């Protein structure tokens, strides 16, 4: 399957055929020097996997544990409170916390709203999805959406991976996800691994085998100063994918904890430091 | 960039590798005899066009005028009233008409909700998008969304082609659209033409040239009794694409009317009758 091979192909396309945003007055700067941080981009890319391997990069280490913590905060706890994430030892969302400690009506807040009728009760997007995957498998509407048009102005940030659609065919659960934009050096490897974990989780609790995993990206971009590191990274040895052990005893989506996941035999290349933009 | 070529490739893939829904207790049946109407399907397909020609089939006639009428009702009038569509002489939505004459809070209703703050006024998704394409071209969030999670239960039908993402690069306006599901025989040709017309309208009024046009589909299906006719279509002669004249004098999106569009030199194959699935 291999994520290293697909990722390298998309990166080489951006480097070779990407379009620069030098024409625009960009709002991002390099923190080492205050100069404008420009990117090269391409539109509409897709990565697809058969699930014979965990989609994880071996040419650099992906921060797999943090990826799963963030997934749990959004999908399982359905929280918009950065303090819950701090308690899991995660600090990457601190910059976005509002005066009240939350990120607004974004991400987990959207997955927690009880806005769907089911069995005469009001349930959220997640519980609705869980029920429908088991009881109405052939549905052409198994979708979750974080891009709520009525609440965009109340979000501290708008989500990048904002939707999923699921399909059940012949006992297999297929997942397709979309990101409206992705920084290919820093965000993409993290997001691709993270949603595959979500697919393995839900398939386990709904009773299905793993189908295909498809990850779509609208604006694929890489910052110009990251290009040197990406070129090094593309010449590195690629290892065999590691195994992801997920505790077999978990039967309920809300019972999973960070200790129920383990990556076995994860070999990867040395650390590359990427200049910060923001 | 014949759409005929790309369409025929997808259809062949479905006929050959498609998966049957015979395993499920389908709720659709054939009009002629009441038996269950099953389908073959494939997941996640994509068509891309460079806009050098109008994406329209020539192996059968597409209902181009009706497609533009429904587009204006949803995007320009932003109406959920079937009576408005009947006045333009269109009846394909009558079956979904609720007792108040509307389709609930779907389609046009979502595009007309004043939910975004802009310059001291509350504006809807379409005016917000028009403003942003001109004033914040480089945005990674030029998205419209009809899949509003808070209102799915208030919709008489959930939309098939439910989202768009727009990109502005080097003076060109690219459009990416997604359908969660598409009946490939009856719905896809109509939907693919209809959204390209929207691209041309919007580019004309915002002052950009035409970029790429991408159409993504999640569950791609064809009803089994439609197969023979599709096999016929595939062996038919293909003609050059017609030119689409759009009135050069319209400067405001809200000024376009049906008489501002004319297809010229549209040659296509003879009529094929497809069995109705209720």
């Amino acid at each position: 399957t291999q994520f290293d091979k697909q990722y390298n192909s998309i990166i080489k396309d951006i480097i070779n055929n990407g379009i620069s945003d030098e024409e625009f007055d960009v709002r991002t700067k390099w923190d080492s020097d205050g100069t404008p941080a420009h990117t090269l981009s391409v539109i509409s890319k897709q990565m697809r996997f058969d699930n014979s391997e965990v989609p994880i990069l071996t040419t650099k280490k992906v921060a797999w544990k943090t990826a799963i913590k963030e997934l749990l905060w959004i999908w399982q706890l359905k929280s918009n409170d950065v303090n819950d994430l701090n308690m899991m030892g995660v600090h990457i969302w601190d910059q976005w916390k509002q005066e009240d400690g939350t990120i607004g009506h974004a991400y987990g807040f959207q997955l927690g709203k009880k806005n769907r009728s089911l069995n005469g009760e009001k349930v959220d997007q997640v519980d609705y999805l869980l029920h429908q995957l088991k009881n109405n498998p052939s549905s052409r509407r198994h979708i979750t959406m974080l891009w709520n048009p009525d609440e965009l102005d109340a979000m501290a940030l708008t989500p990048c991976v904002y939707e999923t659609q699921w399909y059940v065919k012949h006992g297999k659960l297929h997942l397709e996800v979309r990101a409206r934009s992705n920084d290919m050096a820093l965000g993409n490897p993290f997001n691709v691994f993270q949603y595959n974990v979500l697919q393995r989780m839900i398939a386990q609790v709904t009773g299905y085998e793993l189908g295909e995993y498809i990850f779509n990206i609208g604006d694929c971009h890489v910052y110009t100063r990251h290009i040197d590191n990406l070129k090094i990274q593309m010449e590195r040895e690629q290892f065999e994918a590691p195994e992801l052990w997920i505790n077999p005893e978990v039967k309920d989506f809300y019972d999973f904890t960070i200790d129920d996941f383990k990556l076995i035999n994860y070999k990867h290349g040395d650390k590359l430091l990427f200049e910060v933009a923001v």
